[PDB]
């Protein structure tokens, strides 16, 4: 949006849009045509929503996407991120048999390769916690594009302890693949600004949005500044988000073994 | 505020006013003129601010507040909730010595008796570190009025640790004397509704209001339910808040084992 501003270094873009359940030609395709768009308009990052490349349908994943096909859709995102020479942020099933894999999230760098790798730990209702196994190690955190950036997925966010895990390894900037439906306000209205405000840090949060697998995703993705603002944010139509970043101490102040404790 | 409505068994009232710094004659005349007022209204339990007694005035309170006068305005509280026959909840410095007490909450019931005692975890700032010792136990948690109350105050609800600590040990009523000032909207404007959602329980906040110790309180005492909704609040200046209480599974899906490590 605008040229480049002086005093911010990092422009990313999110991308919110409709899939069409187990098509993933037509679903990474548009993953192509977001991240083409992204690069046009100078965003070194795209992120991109949970399991979009297959649609949000985790028991007809489960029951009818091999690992072979989960493997081809990977290997064609990591095409995608070099060819259009721009980070990608995506999220697929685990690369395991149906039986044993998780949802992911992964960020390929401007090569094609996969720079972090994290594997969503709080899966949400029956469906997907009977379709995946939920991940056991805290979310990564890594320097990329001057900042140190982190990984989480939809349901893991509404968990103050797991955005808190992700700040308390130095995450500056935490991106956040999301298929959120059902008009659940409260979870960008009230959590995201509230994770942001509790750690100091920035949340970009990229939603589907539309008709898709028997429901209606609300779209609303934004990203949520230190302050708990909005950045920038969509209502509930396909777009891409395009927001430059900028260039009480509780980290510091929190008793966390005391804490750790009492949950 | 009205006669108490069909389906809600429970009315709490908060005071916010302004207290004189070390005038604990003055200030404690205004929370008994505030408790009769309560109850009055049919209010079963009164929550009054942080160090109301004497004033939010951490270094003047350790440097000329001897633990004989905390004791004497202490006995004056069982005195009002026992006198005007109201639970009332205050905040106070703690008995010991001024070296070695911290900042307290007390649930007094309408008898006059201390039926929980909570020594705040999370101090804020130099001064109030330099005049008070951190308390080192999790919040308590009791039946009262026919739910499960528990009390933190001021700076600890803003961290989701303790407030998942009471929610843990089934809380479902947090009553919070608070002490804040500067205009820091984001404390109940964002924190406060995600605390109630994130743990599906009502918190009841009092603050001071108007010009003392050298600040001025924001007021803006509320008492959010568990969708994140204001159930009543307060402006800037000072007031008796009355309230009627109502008769995702965060608190079960939340991989507590995992998080305890990863803070």
């Amino acid at each position: 949006s605008g040229l480049v501003p002086r005093g911010s270094h990092m422009r990313i873009a999110l991308m919110q849009h409709t899939a069409r359940p187990l098509d993933p030609q037509h679903n990474l395709d548009l993953i192509d045509d977001a991240a083409a768009r992204a690069s046009e308009q100078g965003a070194q990052l795209l992120l991109t929503p949970q399991l979009f490349g297959f649609g949000y349908v985790p028991s007809q994943i489960c029951a009818q996407v091999s690992a072979e096909q989960v493997d081809a859709a990977r290997s064609r995102l990591r095409g995608i991120a070099r060819d259009r020479g721009i980070a990608l942020v995506w999220s697929l099933p685990g690369p395991e048999g149906p039986e044993q894999r998780g949802i992911t999230a992964e960020l390929a760098d401007e090569h094609g390769e996969v720079l972090a790798s994290y594997q969503k730990v709080q899966l949400y209702g029956p469906e997907e916690k009977a379709a995946f196994v939920p991940g056991e190690q805290p979310p990564p955190v890594l320097s990329w594009g001057g900042r140190q950036l982190s990984l989480l997925v939809c349901y893991d966010v509404e968990f103050p302890e797991m955005v808190r895990a992700a700040a308390a390894r130095g995450a500056q900037l935490v991106l956040v693949p999301t298929a959120l439906a059902g008009d659940e306000t409260s979870v960008p209205g009230i959590l995201l600004p509230a994770r942001a405000v509790e750690n100091g840090i920035t949340l970009a949060y990229a939603n589907h949005c539309g008709p898709e697998g028997g429901l209606v995703f609300d779209g609303g993705s934004v990203v949520v500044g230190p302050a708990g603002q909005p950045l920038g944010e969509l209502g509930v139509e396909p777009g891409l988000l395009v927001v430059d970043l900028p260039d009480a101490d509780y980290l510091q102040d929190r008793r966390a073994e005391l804490h750790r404790n009492w949950l």
